[PDB]
């Protein structure tokens, strides 16, 4: 029986950091939101964001859960945001998950 309408997916959890950081990278995994608007996801969204500065930009997007972040600097944290979409739209993003990266170090593998 339907309620009124569908809409966009509500507000998804933070995604968790895979593994271990890395000095100018890092990995990331999160889920499915419980709230997917009534629609079934379509793609998601990663918007992370240096606390030191307010500056989000989309640095993933996919169907996947798990990604992998660059270009970023060791020794310093990054808010990072999750975000699904649906049929309908983009839903709002997650909470700021703060991670900090390595202090950079390691061997020498290529």
């Amino acid at each position: 029986g339907s309620s009124g309408s569908s809409g966009p997916p509500g507000p998804c959890l933070p995604p968790r950091l895979q593994g271990r950081p890395k000095a100018k990278e890092i990995q990331l995994r999160w889920g499915p939101p419980l709230v997917d608007g009534g629609s079934p996801i379509s793609c998601y969204s990663v918007e992370m964001s240096p606390i030191e500065k307010d500056e989000p930009r989309e640095v993933y997007q996919g169907s996947e859960v798990e990604c992998t972040v660059s270009s970023l600097l060791p020794g310093k944290t990054y808010s990072f945001r999750l975000r699904a979409a649906n049929k309908m739209g983009f839903g709002p993003f997650s909470e700021k998950c703060d991670i900090t990266t390595a202090p950079g170090s390691g061997p020498s593998s290529g």
